[PDB]
This record gives C-alpha cells, structure tokens and sequence, in this order.
DNA sequence: TGTCCCTTTATCTCTCT
DNA sequence: AGAGAGATAAAGGGACA
C-alpha cells in the first residue's frame, strides 16, 4: 500500500467534522490548513477548537486558520491560547499583533521570544512595541529579533545606521541573515564601490537581503562597465524585490534584450526592478515576439506589461487573454495593456474576463468604467468590492455609481470602498461632512487611512487640529490624506 | 515527519510629492 | 499620478531531531 493512505483519511476524517460548528472550514480553508501546517495542524485545531473560538480568547475562524496554516502551526496554537493573555496584558499588544505574529512558520519561536526580549529591547534598546511586533512578523522572527538585540549597538555606532533603517532590515523573512550580512558589507560597499548607507539599509530590507547584498558587492563592477550600467540602476534592480535572481539575471539578459528586440539598457532595468524580476526578463525574452507578431502589441506596450511585479504572469495571461478579451468582450487592445500594467496584472486581467459582464449587465457600468477599476494595483480586489458594495453604497448610502466608481479606481479601491461603506454615516449624521466631501478624501490612495484620520479627530479631538474646521480638514485630507493630518499635528 | 529558518515570486496597500 | 516602499501570502529547499 501507499504509506500515506492512512494518514490522508486520518486528514480527511477530522476534515469533514471541522466543517462542523463552531468553526465551519470551508475546502480551501481546510486545503490550506492540511497542505502547510499539515495533518498535525488539522487535529490540533479540531482538538483546540472550543478553547480559542469564544470564551476567553475569541479568534475568529479566519484567526484560526492563520494561525495554523503554517510549519509548526499545531505548536502556534498551543502557543497562542498560552501567551495571548500575557503578550496583551502584560505588554499592552492587541490580539491583532498577537494573531500577526503567530502566523508564519515557527510562529511559536516568534512568540516565545517576543515574551522573552519585548522588555530589553524596549527599555535598553529604545524600540517600540509596534516595532517589535514587525520584526517578529515573519519566518524567523525569533532569529530576527535575537539578532536585533544582538546587533543594533554595532549596526548604529559602529556602522552609523539609524535603529529605524536596523528595524527595516530585520523586519523582513530571513532578517537574521541581512542583518549579519549589513554588518560585514557595508564598509565595502560604501567606502570601494560608492554606496550611501540608505542604498545599502534599501538593498538590504527585503527578503533574500543576504543574497542581494552579497551579490551586489560581486557583481556592481562587472554591470557598471561591460553594461554600462551606472550604480543607481544596480542599486534599483537589487532593491526593489528582484535581488540576486533579478541582478543575475540583467547579466545574462541584457544585451540578449537590447541586441534582438531593441530594448534601452533602461527598458531592461524597469523590468528587472520589481518582484521577480528574473521571471518577468526571461518571460519577455520568449513572449515579446509573440505579442508583437502580426502587428500586434508594440515592444514599448510589452515592456509597461513586464515592468511590474508578477510581470510574467501579466504577459503569458495578456497572451491567453487579448484574444478573448478583444474579441467576446470588445476591448481595445490598448485597453488590455491598461490593465496588465500593474502589479497583479493577471488578477485584474482574469476578474475582468469573469466580471465586465456582470459589472456592466446588473450594475449598468460602461466597460470603461470597469476597466478604469482594474487598472491600478489590486485591480481584483476593488473589481470585486464594487460588484459587492455597489448596491448598498448607491441605495443606503445616497452615492452614484459614478461616485462608487470614483472612490474604487484607485490603488486600496477595496479599502477605501469599505471604509466609505463603513463611515460615512457618522462622518455625515455625526458630524456634518456632506457625501461629497466624503467621497473626495476617499477618492485618492490611501482613501481609508485617510477617513479614519478624519473620523479619529471628529471622534477624540486633538487640540493640536482644533484650528482648522471640517471643511480645511476635507481640504487637508484631500491633499494628502492620513500623513498630512499627522505632519499638521507635528507643528 | 514535524518544525524552524531562509529565499523566491506574486499580490495588495499606502506614501511621497 | 506614477515611483518607492512596506506588508502579506504561497510555496519550495536546507537543516535537524
């Protein structure tokens, strides 16, 4: 027999009971939970259920499910329901950064250290609880945080880092490892090849920091004189999420790039600079032809396309979608650009194809509108946010689908959405804002940080913005939402 | 195998002017 | 408004007990 046949119905014998109360799983839920946390996950939360539901804890089942959809999420649970009480009201965290920092791998090392350094590294090393919290949010937060308390003495007076550039670097999966990394190559990266600080703390506070750094330093010769790639563009190319993969991958692919298809060295390292650079380079070299075939997309529309985060996924879904999407849908080619040209192009670019139908048939939106909607990041969400609140926002709320549609197209469309959906009637009944100017604060990115700003100093007033009346406060809020309410504070 | 840690890729949100 | 940045999540490998 198949060894693992046992323990697959192990698996799927607690499965079907957990769709029980009072958690009720869904499959993808409990597909989740089974393929990271495994069948030890699955049987502690059906074993733990009751004790972390309600009384005392009160997790919902999405808190739940966080927490134990990851290695070791059967020791992060137990760990939770222990230290939960202790980390809230000993050291003043909310459930919430309790939750945060449970849910990743070894989430029980997180917490336990948290419990362990929260007091030393607040008292004698002068962080905050939040930036505690943000160090130990990741894969490895225990080794971050033991690294911190460490290496923030050496990395500021040794080495001349601010302890916030230090929490930036920790505050990454493997931070342990950028953090050492930093400490070794910082001097050689500054003093031989000419690199700020801040272009060091930048390339080092991502995921993979270690690598990026490392092959920075073994690289930026090579790059800035065979390519002629000046030190900014390695810098850019190596901070902004790529890293090793992406900067290796320039290496090898520029002049494939330039040479045969007449892309600018610059062409080449806005498609480097993001995410999965190395993915989106190779997927250009295969596909621009192909798109570019027939006298169809231009280089200069295939390159906008490539040059964003899950730039592969964008291309091959544009590849499976221009036609259908032209054609049944009635979109310009142009417009199908549009929407891939955005991290997460292929979520919109699918929920488009799914949702114009829908969105324009039982909504009465023009496919302009929806395409004005998918157009930003996380297209898909604020696609899926309006077809959602459209009706309550428009019927209970007062507001036009112009002014639905309005607040949707931006970056956060989703958010702001809901905040809307949220406050405006205490924002209007409460306190007077017309639905006007409601809409206008949460008609920019940021929307709902910028409404619940409002809705805060509406609420519990600081003196310190008494001067200004709602309607410099809209203004304010317009122009520069949450952050220009709190730089007006600092003076 | 279960748990911990690290790296890559992809997606979403907000800030900075 | 479009770059820059942080946050978040999925998923795979190394390491070890």
């Amino acid at each position: 027999q198949w060894s693992g046949a046992r323990a697959l119905e192990a698996l799927l014998t607690v499965a079907g009971e957990l769709r029980g109360p009072p958690l009720q799983l869904d499959t993808g839920q409990l597909l989740k939970i089974a393929k990271r946390g495994g069948v030890t996950a699955v049987e502690a939360v059906h074993a733990w259920r009751n004790a972390l539901t309600g009384a005392p804890l009160n997790l919902t089942p999405e808190q739940v499910v966080a927490i134990a959809s990851h290695d070791g999420g059967k020791q992060a649970l137990e760990t939770v329901q222990r230290l939960l009480p202790v980390l809230c009201q000993a050291h003043g965290l909310t459930p919430q950064q309790v939750v945060a920092i449970a849910s990743h791998d070894g989430g029980k090392q997180a917490l336990e250290t948290v419990q362990r350094l929260l007091p030393v590294l607040c008292q004698a090393h002068g962080l905050t609880p939040e930036q505690v919290v943000a160090i130990a949010s990741h894969d490895g937060g225990k080794q971050a945080l033991e690294t911190v308390q460490a290496l923030l003495p050496v990395l500021c007076q040794a080495h001349g880092l601010t302890p916030e550039q230090v929490v930036a670097i920790a505050s990454n999966g493997g931070g342990k490892q950028a953090l050492e990394t930093v400490q070794r190559l910082l001097p050689v990266l500054c003093q031989a090849h000419g690199l700020t600080p801040q272009q060091v703390v930048a390339i080092a506070s991502n995921g993979g920091g270690k690598q990026a750094l490392e092959t920075v330093q073994r690289l930026l010769p090579v790059l800035c004189q065979a390519h002629g790639l000046t030190p900014q563009q390695v810098v850019a190319i190596a901070s902004n999420g790529g890293g090793k993969q992406a900067l290796e991958t320039v290496q090898r692919l520029l002049p494939v790039l330039c040479q045969a298809h007449g892309l600018t060295p610059q062409q080449v390292v806005a498609i480097a600079s993001n995410m999965g650079g190395k993915q989106a380079l190779e997927t250009v070299q295969r596909l621009l032809p192909v798109l570019c075939q027939a006298h169809g997309l231009t280089p200069q529309q295939v390159v906008a396309i490539a040059s964003n985060g899950g730039g592969k996924q964008a291309l091959e879904t544009v590849q499976r979608l221009l036609p259908v999407l032209c054609q049944a849908h009635g979109l310009t080619p142009q417009q199908v650009v549009a929407i891939a040209s955005h991290d997460g192009g292929k979520q919109a670019l699918e929920t488009v194809q799914r949702l114009l139908p829908v969105l324009c048939q039982a909504h009465g939106l023009t496919p302009e509108q929806v395409v004005a909607i998918a157009s930003n990041g996380g297209g898909k969400q604020a696609l899926e946010t309006v077809q959602r609140l459209l009706p309550v926002l428009c019927q209970a709320h007062g507001l036009t689908p112009e002014q639905v549609v309005a607040i949707a197209s931006h970056d956060g469309g989703k958010q702001a959405l809901e905040t809307v959906q949220r406050l405006l009637p205490v924002l209007c009944q409460a306190h007077g804002l017309t639905p006007q100017q409601v809409v206008a604060i949460a008609s920019n990115g940021g929307g709902r940080p910028a409404l619940e700003s409002i809705v805060a100093q509406l609420s519990r007033p600081d003196p310190a913005l008494a001067a200004l009346t709602n309607d410099h406060l809209v203004a304010l809020a317009c122009l520069g939402g949450r952050p220009a309410l709190d730089a007006v504070k600092k003076l």
